[PDB]
């Protein structure tokens, strides 16, 4: 197999073509004066199996540029592709909520069923998603990579869900930390954070509203040290300043999207998907 | 059939429905948060034939936002789907021009062979990629309604192709005018600009150097009032500004791009083809 | 005097200079790699008295291409700098609207007054952010332009001004075509629209929520043929589709802001005020 | 003092306030519709002295939103306020390498100079920028910050500058490490790669292409591990993916630029500055 990188994770290709001591199938990319995407495989491709790692945080231009690589991958040989994209774009559109309305994952699963033939991503929204795909789709969970993080630097503390569509994920980290975990519903709906350390994890900050929320109130509950984590760290416009100031000691995301807080790596839980 | 706008041709799809006397089919566009498109068909649809039209000056918005508009066109019945892409981006990768480059035109011409039953466009930059799609792909000409606009402002003129790869236009506008054409080849391969007004005519004015040479040349060469035309305007940076010092009396292109100079609109060009 | 395009006006400059009967200073404008803006003046100057025309559509982009242009054009000579900003950014914040706000016209006012000695613009959204400005604020009107653009396609109609404060707009354009005028407060404070034209007019139209109310409603009150107009056609999203669906004939706006709709150019109105 | 987050340096400004043992004041930043910027000073200013930090990787919204905010904390009080841009735009445009060209940070200079007291920065392109500026100056280095990150990956290396003009980093992270430093003029201009491991130390990579070179040479001359290193990682395009085909073993930045890279913070460079 060879690794081919997107333009939008070139680093997280880099790390995992390194896992799988291979070396990084060198790719052109570049924008016409008009803005269009140029894509061009460099090196001569001697394999037929290809993997494509790239992350959509540009949800559109990633789409198009996949679409692209494929072109040529295809055009070089490579009978099989397989597409990495961490963070899966459109993913929220899991169906109509409104009549007129379009389920975007399904018209694009669509396409990524005829131009790869597997799809691999990180903690998707929702994984029912994959009813849409006539190929192989994959998710891995960087959870665990979220939780290793920190159970270095908080005191006995409890893994909470911000809601509780996010309980999961507490459960996961709180394994991994052998602490007790719990869900928000406003108070948690068990434990209580009087005098503890809380690992707040849920899979996306966006505005982050939500967080701010459970992380004003845990404080107003006597919460001590608190820790703020998710997968994709959107963090849409003032979204830090916003947990800084309600309280949080640090906020962590991985590099499926980058932000100021991509402290996190999902290489290896790619490359054990592989 | 109805008529659905699509984000980056309101004003053209509206100015079709009105020419084909049918009310526009309302429909919801904007943009969530983190930028993702969403599209929403507002109005009820009880004709099973539906007319889309967007153009492309947002290349990837644009190929993304179709793709959506059809998986909710066919989820709303719709058992015809036209796309009407005035200007269609990444036409210009006709062919590989160099090993390990994608022929873009071709893989996005395999999608919309699947999503859409009809493909009309408007002057694309090469005719054979049709030889691309798998459904019927329609391409009309505005050139005629440039040669209009212009014949009412240039006394006696003769028109111009930059390029000997223009002349077809060049001569298409020649007969609406009843002048002479002719080519640059640097002069033109036959006629003479001396003491002449001249319309130079080519498909797309993009930086602005063709132009703006062929403007400089012809004007040294005493010629006397010139327009230059073109069908899309894409007018990147200071091409305007370029072609206004060359000495040109005024730039006019048509409505398939939006730019400042977009006076002429292709609106009839486009109903006769449907 | 001689006349320097900004990027965002390079036809407005034209049309501008050629009212003026001068030609039109050669200036150079591109994007380094990193996307920073680079600007410089092509042609000699020799005349020390300058008028920069330069709209700002793209707000931030527009406000520091200003501020190297006269960087440029001071550095040449030129004792007076007069900007034309067809459209102002920032002038909807008049004032603070909640503590801890910046009043960003007031900011901007007083970089303006270090870098030109006059400031144009074109139907600024309040004319008493002039208050900020230590040098000549000067603004024109464009609403006659456009009442004269419809005089011709409107049978005896009734001018509306959306909103109370629109009122003058209304009433303007209700002098050069000799109709009444009045505005909404929902329904005309006065006249009725029962089988009349109507040509609503007001400075901006944004999202497009206030004349799709307006129109929506005159025709259930049995208008006929209705066209919206405005000065700086913002018209964010599918503000048109909204108007079209909603029933107007035709949207009309200047060429302060470049839009699908730009129809009626300010050219002249911005000679007049130099 | 207070710290104030610009929207581009959220992480950073939270860093540097809890070095300072501060409380992070809560600031509101958003876009209206049309996209102009929004701030609001949320918590209330006592202190008359506060501390933006705002990097300028989107150079001209970094300038603007600065200006807003100078105009909101002037308006609460605060008769002192110090900007901290780790990245400054525009300092590449020391001087007229045209005549008509205008000297970019000149300009901006003046003006932050009528809205700050005090400018701090992290390794502009040019110090000598200084002169253009009536208000002081500081310049901090994070050379060290990147010598001690390397300083425990690199098996006795040598450190490299890319050109002649990056030796006074290439030395100074060389004293940190004890190696031997210099500069290639294309080979080292005295020692010699063979057999060794390299740390390549310069100001900026933008495109990549004075890395990249260096690396490919580096490599043929037989050197081992490579870790190319940079104040600002812009990192253009598919910098990246062509510094990692070269055979780099990493490629690593600070955090005055947002990149895949950013490993290492100027947090405490900042606060000794201060
Ligand atoms: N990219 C997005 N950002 C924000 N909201 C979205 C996005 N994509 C879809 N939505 C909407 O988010 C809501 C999600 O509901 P839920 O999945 O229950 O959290 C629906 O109203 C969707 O239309
Ligand atoms: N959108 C674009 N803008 C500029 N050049 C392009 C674009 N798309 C493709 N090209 C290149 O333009 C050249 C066109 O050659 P021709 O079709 O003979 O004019 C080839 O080198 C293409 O790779
Ligand atoms: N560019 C803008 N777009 C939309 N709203 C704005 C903009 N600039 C300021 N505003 C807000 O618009 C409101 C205008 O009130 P008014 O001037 O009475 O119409 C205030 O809450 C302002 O903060
Ligand atoms: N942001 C930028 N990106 C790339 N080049 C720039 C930028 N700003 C200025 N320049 C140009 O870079 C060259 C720099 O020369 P030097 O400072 O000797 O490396 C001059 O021709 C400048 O006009
Ligand atoms: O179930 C979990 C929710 O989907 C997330 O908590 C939500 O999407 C995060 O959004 P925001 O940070 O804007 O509040
Ligand atoms: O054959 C015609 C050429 O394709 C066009 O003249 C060319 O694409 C226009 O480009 P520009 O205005 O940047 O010179
Ligand atoms: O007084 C007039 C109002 O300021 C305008 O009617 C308003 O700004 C237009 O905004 P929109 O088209 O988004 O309703
Ligand atoms: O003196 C050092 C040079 O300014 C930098 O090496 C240069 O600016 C980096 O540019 P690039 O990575 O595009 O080659």
């Amino acid at each position: 197999m060879i690794v081919v990188s997107g333009s939008q994770s070139q680093n997280l290709a880099f790390k995992v073509a390194k896992l799988l001591n291979t070396k990084l199938t060198r790719v052109e990319y570049k924008r016409f004066p008009d803005n269009e995407i140029y894509v061009r495989i460099v090196d001569e491709i001697n394999d037929d199996e290809a993997v494509i790692i790239n992350t959509q945080k540009n949800q559109n231009d990633a789409i198009v540029e996949t679409i692209l690589l494929c072109d040529a991958l295809r055009d070089e040989g490579v009978k099989k592709i397989t597409l990495v994209a961490p963070y899966l774009a459109y993913a929220r559109q899991d169906k109509k909520f409104n009549p007129g309305e379009a389920i975007s994952i399904r018209a694009l699963a669509k396409i990524y069923s005829n131009i790869v033939d597997k799809l691999i991503t990180i903690n998707p929204h929702e994984t029912h998603i994959k009813d849409f795909f006539t190929i192989p789709f994959i998710y891995g969970d960087a959870v665990p990579k979220l939780a290793e993080y920190v159970k270095d630097k908080l005191n006995d503390p409890i893994v909470l869900a911000p809601d509780k569509g996010a309980l999961e994920f507490a459960k996961t980290a709180s394994k991994i930390l052998n602490a007790e975990y719990d869900y928000l519903e406003i108070a948690p709906k068990t434990l209580d954070a009087k005098d503890r350390d809380v690992f707040i994890v849920d899979d996306i900050i966006s505005t982050g509203g939500t967080m701010a929320t459970a992380v004003k109130l845990l404080k107003e509950q006597g919460a001590k040290k608190i820790i703020a984590a998710c997968v994709h760290p959107v963090l849409i416009g003032d979204a830090l300043n916003k947990l800084y100031s309600a309280g949080v000691e640090e906020v962590v995301g991985t590099d499926t999207y980058l932000s100021e807080v991509s402290k996190v790596s999902v290489a290896e839980v790619i490359v054990d998907l592989l």
